[PDB]
């Protein structure tokens, strides 16, 4: 489920969420090899912070919570604590997104899965 996500990533960037679905070699399901950049290790980052709240119990791919975005910034928010931390990881990878919307590529965009290369970095 991930129109939240998508939402936030929107306010954020200025940009569709379709942007950033198969960015690179880590954004979008999955992911391996060698991050091709900023915005691609923020994809990686969102990942390892997804396997995190695995082991903590929670399901983050489902999880639907609730946030706002004024001036102060993302304000995060659901009536559990696994949805607020599925919240809280969306929150850095959207801000994350944001801070590297300076390298952002468009070759980047839709990458060939093929073209990613070398070992995948731990969390
Ligand atoms: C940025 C991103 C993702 C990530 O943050 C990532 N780390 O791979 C992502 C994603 O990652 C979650 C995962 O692989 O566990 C799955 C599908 C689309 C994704 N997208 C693109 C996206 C995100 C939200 C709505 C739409 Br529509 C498209
Ligand atoms: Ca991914």
């Amino acid at each position: 489920n991930l129109v939240q996500f998508g939402v936030m990533i929107e306010k954020m960037t200025g940009k569709s969420a379709l942007q950033y679905n198969d960015y690179g070699c880590y954004c979008g399901i999955g992911g391996s090899h060698w991050p091709v950049d900023q915005t691609d290790w923020c994809c990686h980052a969102h990942d390892c912070c997804y396997g995190r709240l695995e082991k903590l119990g929670c399901e983050p791919k489902l999880e639907k919570y609730l946030f706002s975005v004024s001036e102060r910034g993302i304000f995060c928010a659901g009536r559990t604590t696994c949805q607020r931390l599925t919240c809280e990881c969306d929150k850095r990878a959207a801000l994350c997104f944001r801070r590297n919307l300076g390298t952002y590529n468009r070759k980047y965009a839709h990458y060939p899965n093929k073209l990613c290369t070398g070992p995948t970095p731990p969390c």
